């Protein structure tokens, strides 16, 4: 089904974390591999030549062993794998584009873009620039019946184009924690600060479980109902950079070759929220993307001529980490209070929706 835009996105997932935490050492993160590898992937749509090449090889592809045209479908068939799942899981993520009005869409694009990408794009009039985010932040707020702030803060009156996604996820435990058992415990900022957070419980539990003697750090799996799991990542104390410095593909397919069912006396794990915006522009720029952003940007599959530039890349994630799963509820020892990774995976394509560092459960 998806064995090689797989392993493209893995790639890419780790190579986006490296760059995020580099921008914000000793904060947390969180963003979706997923949701921004559709999103530069729905671009590449529209270009050509070197800009084009430029986007694919940063997505991670390998353009000898694949070639654009076999991109753009093998997306499509992973994006219609995940409208397929039931409402035990629900991924509701978003994919827009906001072109300069001046500039015509051939509706030979928002038609691809549709059915390839179940994503779109408007015309925007950026003079007016107080309603062009009026009317952006809106496409954003409707990922969620809940309430979310503004995604758009700042816009140039001559911006060409805006390319906007987010994620929001809704999912339940197989194993829930139950509420009583949520207590208030101390989470580690360092060996010596540390805050009081709310700490879910559970108690003997058997799920996949990895002591990583070798990296420093140990690997749960608690899975959801839908066809995922969360991957939690305790490295020791003052060894959080080690593993850092070893993330990568092949590092997370050993953890996934190592797991195995472990009966677990106790298990604590902080009941928390995380949500970043991120503007990209400087982290795909890191990445090898320049072309687009320039005056040398082909995206005349957009316009039918070089006429547009990437302007701004905005991308928004959100996670909530509950008792029984995403919405909140009325001896061998794993205690998460101390900065830890988190890696959502799903089991039918094996990309990953979440990527996450936390430093600190409420910040």
């Amino acid at each position: 089904v998806d064995r090689g835009l797989a392993s493209a996105n893995v790639d890419f997932a780790f190579s986006l974390y490296k760059q995020l935490v580099l921008k914000a050492p000793d904060k947390n993160v969180i963003f979706s591999p997923l949701s921004i590898s559709t999103a530069l992937a729905f671009l590449s749509l529209g270009a050509h030549n070197t800009t084009l090449t430029e986007i694919l090889k940063g997505l991670k592809f390998n353009l000898t062993e694949t070639s654009e045209a076999e991109i753009h479908q093998s997306f499509q068939h992973l994006l219609r794998t995940l409208n397929q799942s039931s409402d035990e899981l629900q991924l509701s993520m978003g994919n827009a584009m906001f072109v300069k009005e001046q500039l015509s869409l051939l509706d030979r694009f928002t038609e691809d873009a549709k059915r390839l990408y179940g994503s779109e794009a408007f015309a925007t009039d950026f003079q007016d620039s107080a309603a062009a985010k009026k009317l952006i932040n809106d496409y954003v707020k409707n990922g969620t019946r809940g309430k979310i702030t503004d995604l758009i803060k700042d816009l140039d009156s001559q911006t060409m184009m805006v390319l906007v996604n987010y994620i929001f996820f809704k999912a339940k435990w197989e194993m829930p924690f139950d509420p009583q058992d949520t207590h208030q415990s101390r989470f580690y900022l360092s060996k010596k600060k540390w805050v009081m957070v709310p700490m879910m419980s559970l108690h003997h539990l058997t799920i996949p479980y990895f002591r990583d003697e070798e990296l420093s750090c140990t690997v749960v799996q608690l899975n959801y109902t839908g066809n995922a799991s969360a991957l939690f990542i305790l490295p020791d104390q003052d060894k959080m950079e080690e593993v850092e410095a070893m993330l990568s593909r092949e590092t997370l397919n050993r953890w996934g070759d190592s797991l195995e069912f472990r009966e677990i006396g106790e298990l604590y794990l902080p009941k928390f929220s995380i949500s970043r915006d991120y503007n990209l522009n400087d982290i795909l720029l890191q990445l090898g993307i320049e072309e687009a952003f320039t005056s040398k940007a082909d995206l005349s599959g957009i316009t039918g001529a070089r006429n547009l530039a990437v302007s701004q890349v905005v991308h928004k994630a959100v996670l909530d980490v509950f008792e029984e799963g995403t919405e909140a509820s009325a001896r061998t020892i794993v205690r998460f209070n101390r900065p830890f990774l988190m890696i959502i995976v799903d089991h039918f394509t094996w990309s990953i929706f979440f990527m996450s560092k936390v430093t600190n459960p409420k910040q």
